[PDB]
């Protein structure tokens, strides 16, 4: 009965989080239990940041889901850092075995990164948003 407050998103979406002076960031919604922090308060999700690993209380309305990859990824973001590319891999790696997908690969953290961002930017096919479910 946790997160049941009308609002969207609950425990195992992948997200992406806006925090003040921050690029969209990809996370996780978790429970509150796994934070070992307090309940979130009502109409607020808490999320796990990726690549960074810590725990945010981040309101409902300021996530959305990371299905919705072009208009939030930022470009120039993932240019300039290096953190920022960590925290796309281990997103896309979550997504990519939630959704069946495989990529072939034998190889530096980038060369990984190569066609999962493809297939991420493209659209997530042939499977969808709807294979990032959790499950």
């Amino acid at each position: 009965s946790e997160y049941q407050d009308g609002k969207e998103f609950g425990i195992g979406d992948l997200v992406w989080g806006k925090i003040k002076g921050f690029s969209w960031w990809p996370a996780m919604v978790v429970s509150w239990k796994a934070t070992s922090k307090r309940q979130a308060m009502s109409g607020m999700r808490w999320v796990q940041w990726f690549g960074d690993g810590k725990f945010s209380e981040v309101s409902a309305d300021k996530l959305v889901a990371l299905g919705l990859f072009s208009q939030h990824f930022n470009l120039a973001t993932f240019n300039k850092l290096v953190s920022y590319r960590k925290a796309m891999y281990h997103a896309l790696e979550k997504a990519r075995v939630r959704a069946g997908k495989t990529f072939p690969s034998s190889d530096s953290l980038e060369d990984q990164l190569k066609p999962m961002l493809e297939w991420a930017h493209g659209g997530f096919k042939p499977t969808g948003i709807e294979g990032l479910k959790p499950n």
